[PDB]
């Protein structure tokens, strides 16, 4: 979920293509 989790390293992987 949004409100708990965050997800600083889930995003900087993913996001960068």
């Amino acid at each position: 979920n949004v409100h708990t989790f965050r997800g600083i390293n889930g995003h900087n992987s993913s996001s960068s293509l």
